């Protein structure tokens, strides 16, 4: 079946706009959103306003925020023609300019980087508009005494990918991103550790299992950006040619750097593991499929895992790695999400989309009405439409209740849309083909 990818891209970008924290521009397209968290600051009063709220909450979780940005940037680089065909290319640049600017703010000095604003427990205890928050919002950083090679190298990857994206429109901005990428990557190498041990507030939410894959990923991005041999050396030092990724996601960069190195750097040693990942996902592999055709990796965000795999498959296809099966697989997954199994899983799009995403700001009625946990519990649709949000998804039998309190299936998050959006742009690009 066919879907309007131009509309999907427009809406996915609007989802990210609805996640913006800080001082919103005059041209803000999300009418229920206003200025919020203007007090966000470091421990010496450094400005930390901006960035994205992670999910349906108001925490700024730097690790997924950075990974979502690296992934979105990669899709812009590879599938620029799809974004352009859709009229969404400059809106996509404006989308990630938001988080790139936040990463610059968070990098307060060479070897201090702010990785979280908001205490997840006090943040999640509040249900209401971000514009109405009154609780203390602590900020935490990584440093030599409290390292985070994973967070620092992921942010370096986002900044290096950002340099590549932006050097074609705002070269001064792009080259500033590159300078910070180099510095953060050096910090990551010099001060080894797991960021969610150093910023332990993150450990119940975005716990990092290992940092070596982020070291390889940051090096691969900096090699693409600079072509300096020392970065390729670092990629080989930290990268695996013998292990196959379970997922491409905010925690596990393995197939990301393997594919990036094979395609952008021409390093075929990593190619067999890319093929293993793809074939694990394709029908007949290790990932179970629901009866209606979703490749269902796990209970949490199966749409996210499949959309991420579809993204990796479409980058692979672009570079003529298993292109036929990759395109077929990716299209099957994205089209599942768009409506092939009977409903859209994208809020505000297509047939019978979810109306109750687990999301605070869209759950609240129009100002000046009050908003509290009653709006969590109320049995009807969210008062605002969270256009473009890809929800967590159905269970393994394609069941979905569309209940706000079903926080697993009705979850929305920055990382959920990041592979998805690039995959949609890739499918839009494929439509440009002769014939
Ligand atoms: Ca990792
Ligand atoms: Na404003």
């Amino acid at each position: 079946f066919q879907y309007n990818y131009d509309e999907v891209l427009e809406k996915s970008i609007l989802f990210y706009e609805a996640e913006r924290s800080g001082d919103l521009p005059a041209n803000n397209r999300i009418p229920y959103r206003g200025d919020s968290a203007l007090g966000d600051q470091g421990n010496q009063g450094q400005d930390l306003t901006g960035g994205w709220y992670d999910a349906g909450d108001h925490v700024k979780f730097g690790f997924p925020m950075a990974f979502a940005t690296t992934t979105l940037a990669w899709g812009i680089l590879e599938f620029r023609d799809g974004y352009e065909a859709a009229g969404q290319y400059n809106l996509a640049l404006d989308s990630i300019r938001w988080t790139l600017n936040y990463f610059l703010k968070a990098h307060v000095s060479d070897n201090e980087f702010y990785g979280q604003v908001g205490d997840a427990n006090t943040d999640h205890a509040y249900w209401g508009r971000p514009e109405d928050m009154t609780m203390e919002r602590p900020a935490w950083s990584i440093s030599p005494s409290a390292p985070g090679s994973d967070l620092a190298a992921e942010t370096a990857a986002a900044l290096a990918a950002g340099y590549l994206v932006f050097r074609d429109s705002d070269a001064a901005f792009a080259n500033n991103l590159l300078a910070h990428s180099r510095t953060l990557y050096d910090f990551a190498l010099n001060n080894r550790g797991i960021y969610s041990q150093s910023i332990s507030n993150a450990a119940g939410f975005y716990a990092s299992s290992a940092y070596e894959d982020e070291l390889a990923w940051g090096a691969a991005w900096l090699y693409r950006a600079t072509e300096e041999q020392e970065y390729l050396d670092r990629a080989y030092e930290f990268g695996t040619t013998t292990n196959t990724a379970w997922a491409y996601d905010w925690n596990e960069k393995i197939v990301g750097y393997q594919l990036l190195l094979t395609t952008s750097a021409g390093q075929t040693d990593f190619l067999p593991r890319v093929e293993n990942f793809l074939r694990n996902w394709f029908p007949g592999g290790s990932v179970q499929y629901t009866p209606l055709g979703l490749a269902w990796l796990a209970q949490w965000g199966p749409n996210r895992y499949a959309a991420n795999a579809a993204f990796i498959a479409l980058v692979s296809a672009k570079y003529n790695i298993l292109a036929s099966e990759s395109e077929q697989f990716a299209r099957s997954q994205i089209h599942y999400m768009l409506g092939d199994a009977g409903r859209s899983y994208v809020v505000g799009f297509g047939n019978n989309p979810p109306q109750q995403p687990h999301h605070r700001s869209s759950s609240c009625p129009d100002q000046p009405a009050e908003c509290d946990w009653d709006e969590f519990n109320q049995p009807g649709p969210n008062y605002q439409i969270l256009y473009g949000a890809l929800v967590g998804g159905p269970d393994q039998n394609d069941q979905f209740e569309d209940l706000r309190s079903d926080y697993i299936r009705n979850e929305v998050a920055n990382d959920y849309n990041a592979g998805f959006q690039g995959a949609v742009a890739a499918l839009r690009a494929i439509q440009l083909r002769d014939g």
